[PDB]
């Protein structure tokens, strides 16, 4: 199935905030309405914050994360979970080798700011 797709409310505010978890350089891009929006890139094997922005949703309210490594798509999986009916998380993990951690770029989407 398709991952790292989702529909947020038009025209918001939201967080975007990737970690890095490999050997291999990261690179996180985050689509608006199907146009980059934001790209984070970094290496680290401790969790290191490589991005954090502030983006909007637009008219479309369609956000897409994509995570690569040197130009290679990595795996992603995704799912979005909201707490008490107004916080909402978008989550995605990424695995770009065979140990199946997922957790090579980790990126968080947070809605709403304020
Ligand atoms: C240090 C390792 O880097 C990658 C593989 C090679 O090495 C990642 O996929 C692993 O999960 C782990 O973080
Ligand atoms: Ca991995
Ligand atoms: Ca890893």
């Amino acid at each position: 199935a398709t991952q790292g797709v989702f529909t947020l409310p038009a025209n918001t505010r939201f967080g975007v905030t990737a970690f890095a978890n490999s050997s291999g350089t990261q690179t996180v891009n985050v689509l608006v309405n199907n146009e980059t929006a934001a790209t984070f890139s970094g290496q680290s094997t401790n969790n290191a914050v490589i991005g954090t922005q502030v983006l909007n949703s637009g008219s479309s309210g369609k956000v897409q994360v994509q995570v690569s490594v040197n130009g290679r798509p990595s795996d992603l999986v995704s799912a979005q979970v909201i707490l008490t009916n107004e916080l909402n998380f978008a989550l995605v993990g990424s695995e770009d080798g065979t140990d199946n951690d997922y957790n090579d770029a980790v990126v968080v989407i947070n809605w709403p700011l304020g």
